[PDB]
């Protein structure tokens, strides 16, 4: 295939400030701030992914995965890696998304979220999909957890920790046993482990319930043994209020066994486009319709702040 020519950035640990933690976990801290590259007059707001321990092997080799995949993608609908940085503890800078998920967004405004950006948002996803499409690059963990919020009218695909590039002529991945989230998969992901563009479509389907629903769980109470019976017997989440039976019918499609006979990320573009034209008639809602920097970053000079996807190389 082609030859991935991608640049991979190595950050001097000096030219980046840590301003605050957005969260931390097990794999490790996440930090707000600035990086300010030597001899260019830019500031990047950045999110840096700091790894708990120094001494894990297993997590510093799948925290350079998350660097080799991320690096290897350059789309205004997926979050940017603007390097790592190899001190005790690794770190990776990326773009900030200030805003948090889009899971967390629309559970906090359900009052204020209109039929034009849930449309948006779903066109968006799509688009990010359709890229990782012709990078041949297998999400394997797409939700709503895992799509960022820039600004309230751009969202980003993100969290590539499951991602796997298919190799030359493959059009399935094969994954061996491991953690992964099952309410969010392909049926055949949950039985065969099998991974295909067309299986990232059905949890793209079950993302878009989330986003519909305001950020209810899907399956809620119900155990992930028994989500393979369910599908397999036809039952499938059901039509979110909001929805008329043209956003649910793209859901419904999503969720087809047959991989081949669900859209492809290239039709979900088209069709919520048309549907993002006239937002009101697809989705009923009741009651339809530089100093930002300053204050979040908590730093006086704002004036050479610069957004990542205002920074390339
Ligand atoms: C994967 C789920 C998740 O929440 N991840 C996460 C954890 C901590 C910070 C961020 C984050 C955030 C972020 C997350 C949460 C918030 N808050 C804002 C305040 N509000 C009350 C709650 C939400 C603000 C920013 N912005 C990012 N940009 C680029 N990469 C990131 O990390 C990406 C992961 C893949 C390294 C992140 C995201």
């Amino acid at each position: 295939e082609a030859p991935n020519q991608a640049l991979l950035r190595i950050l001097k640990e000096t030219e980046f400030k840590k301003i605050k933690v957005l969260g931390s976990g097990a794999f490790g801290t996440v930090y707000k701030g600035l990086w300010i590259p030597e001899g260019e007059k830019v500031k990047i707001p950045v999110a840096i992914k700091e790894l708990r321990e120094a001494t894990s092997p297993k997590a510093n080799k799948e925290i350079l995965d998350e660097a080799y995949v991320m690096a290897s993608v350059d789309n205004p609908h997926v979050c940017r890696l603007l390097g790592i940085c190899l001190t005790s503890t690794v770190q990776l800078i990326m773009q900030l998304m200030p805003f948090g998920s889009l899971l967390d967004y629309v559970r906090e405004h359900k009052d204020n979220i209109g039929s034009q950006y849930l449309l948006n948002w779903c066109v968006q996803i799509a688009k990010g999909m359709n890229y990782l499409e012709d990078r041949r690059l297998v999400h394997r963990d797409l939700a709503a957890r895992n799509v960022l919020v820039k600004t309230p009218q751009h969202v980003k695909i993100t969290d590539f920790g499951l991602a796997k590039l298919l190799g030359a002529a493959a059009a399935e991945y094969h994954a061996e046993g491991g953690k992964v989230p099952i309410k969010w998969m392909a049926l055949e992901s949950i039985l065969h482990r099998i991974y295909t563009h067309q299986s990232d479509v059905w949890s793209y389907g079950v993302t878009v319930w989330e986003l519909m629903t305001f950020g209810s769980k899907p399956y809620d109470g119900i155990p992930a043994s028994e989500i393979s019976s369910i599908l397999e017997k036809g039952e499938r989440l059901p039509q979110p209020p909001i929805c008329t039976i043209d956003v649910y019918m793209i859901m419904v499609k999503c969720w087809m066994i047959d991989a081949d006979s669900r859209p492809k990320f290239r039709e979900l573009i088209i069709e919520f486009s048309k549907m993002a034209r006239d937002p009101q008639r697809y989705l009923v809602i009741q009651g339809d319709e530089s100093n930002f920097y300053r204050a979040l970053m908590d730093e006086e000079d704002m004036d050479d702040v610069v957004d990542a996807d205002e920074y390339l190389i």
